[PDB]
């Protein structure tokens, strides 16, 4: 009854047929059934290739004649390794039937189409290890998570390969609309929040385990998102790797979700070692400020996730989508820029997508090196607005940009360079800047 996405048949375009195990062995069935147990197959642990009809794995004997067999997946005593670019030739020396490329049925795509992957656990006793895929539990063999022995009907895997020897386990990660028994949430903004604070994982192995949940790594886009993870942090003393990242070597600081980085917690010597360190955590001992630590490491971590044109102007501003933007030349402080938009009709420019950005960056900025836009920290330091007052949707950021939040009382945000991404400055920098307001509709 639970989805198989992962399970194929096994097609021999010479023998025109499909791989099945029954009996002790297998063979070639011209009657391919999508249907049958016998003929469908995994990719599981260990370079093992499952069968669900035996629930065994296929192999074949050590270096005595070749063959080919189903296993109990335990077995020491047979080789049960096959690797997908070799698999089909295999197939073809030992199955011994006497005549081809073999594909998985139906797509005719080739044998890794459907590789293993790891599914991180949620609680439990393993501190996030992945499933054991397969895995022995009350004598029978599981290829997936399963809900038995378990009356609450919750799906959870062994991280052990023998679970009544090592009684080491975890609950597998559903991808869900709703935030039930697994998440805090927030009844402002319905958000959810994730806090595995006995799990040690990488940062991209965290990263994995909000993925495979419909989730994300924790992004924090406002001081009461900020202030709602600190209620829930209170009692403990942690440190959790959160969507905070570097990684991308052509921008700056983002999170993990591409919420827009306008909003700032680091802590007052943060972010250091900018050349490893490549990866944000949030601390109980600073009371939730942000640090920037090595990827490689294991912590705890923190998952979210949410359950949720024609324009003409005025001579010398030009359109685009409903908006009309203008340069204005003359060198000025961001303030000064600013008067000079009001008395035009207009304020500071705002940007809200990547295509209004490469308007702007290739029709108006032009040739500038630098100007001014509209966004700034001067209402509250280490929160970004736009002196428009529209939203912030979305930050593109030079890297290792904004560096100035700190020193500067007043930070101010500039574009810089053919690609249109964005530095922070004192708002005192003398620059040409770029003005938007309302079009009138024809
Ligand atoms: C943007 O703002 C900056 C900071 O407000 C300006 O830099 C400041 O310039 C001041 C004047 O040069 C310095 O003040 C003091 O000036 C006397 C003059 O005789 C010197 O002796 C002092 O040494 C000097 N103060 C110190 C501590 O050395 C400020 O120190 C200096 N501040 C900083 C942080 O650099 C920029 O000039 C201003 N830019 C524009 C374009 O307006
Ligand atoms: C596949 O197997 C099922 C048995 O559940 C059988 O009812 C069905 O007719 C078979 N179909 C084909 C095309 O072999
Ligand atoms: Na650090
Ligand atoms: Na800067």
């Amino acid at each position: 009854a639970l989805p198989e996405p992962n399970i194929f048949l096994i097609f021999s375009h010479g023998l025109q047929g499909c791989l099945e195990a029954q009996g002790g062995q297998v063979r070639v069935t011209p009657a391919c059934n999508t249907s049958l147990p016998a003929q469908r197959w995994k990719w599981v642990s260990r370079n093992r290739l499952f069968n669900l009809g035996t629930m065994q794995c296929l192999g074949t004997g050590w270096p005595t004649t070749a063959s080919l067999g189903m296993y109990e997946c335990d077995r020491e005593a047979l080789n049960l390794r096959w690797h997908c670019r070799t698999l089909g030739d295999q197939l073809s020396l030992l199955l011994g039937a006497r005549t081809g490329q073999w594909r998985i049925y139906g797509s005719e795509e080739d044998l890794c189409a459907l590789p293993y992957h790891e599914v991180y656990t949620i609680q439990g006793n393993s501190h996030g290890k992945p499933c054991t895929i397969p895995f022995k539990y009350d004598n029978q063999w599981f290829h997936g998570c399963t809900s038995t022995g378990r009356e609450d009907g919750h799906l959870w895997c062994a991280t052990t390969q023998d679970y009544g020897k090592d009684e080491r386990w975890g609950f597998c990660p559903i991808k869900s609309n709703d935030c039930e028994t697994f998440w805090d949430k927030d009844q402002l903004t319905d958000s959810c929040y994730q806090f595995n604070f006995q799990s040690t994982l990488s940062w991209r192995e965290a990263w994995a385990s909000c993925e495979q949940q419909g989730a994300d790594l924790l992004s924090i886009t406002e001081i009461h998102e900020q202030t709602y993870i600190n209620g829930l942090l209170t009692g403990y003393s942690s440190t959790l790797w959160i969507g905070l990242n570097d990684l991308d070597t052509s921008g700056g600081w983002q999170w993990s979700d591409n919420s827009p980085l306008k909003y700032l917690n680091w802590e007052s010597d943060q972010p250091d070692n900018p050349s490893e360190e490549n990866c944000g955590v949030i601390r109980t001992e600073s009371s939730g400020g942000w640090q920037n630590r090595d990827c490689s490491i294991a912590l705890p971590y923190v998952c979210k996730k949410k359950p949720n044109v024609k324009v003409e102007c005025e001579p010398s501003w030009q359109p685009f989508q409903g908006h009309c933007y203008r340069l204005q030349a003359e060198k000025r402080s961001w303030q000064e820029s600013k008067k000079a938009c009001l008395r035009g009709g207009g304020d500071l420019v705002s940007i809200h997508s990547m295509a209004e950005l490469e308007f702007i960056t290739k029709q108006i900025k032009q040739e500038v090196e630098e100007l001014w836009i509209g966004l700034n920290d001067l209402k509250l330091q280490m929160n970004f607005e736009w002196s428009d007052g529209s939203l912030v949707s979305f930050t593109h950021w030079h890297p290792f940009e904004p560096n100035n939040f700190r020193d500067s009382l007043e930070d101010c945000v500039t574009i810089w360079g053919p690609e249109g991404r964005w530095n922070d400055s004192p708002c005192n920098q003398s620059l040409p800047s770029i003005c938007k307001k309302a079009g009138q509709l024809t």
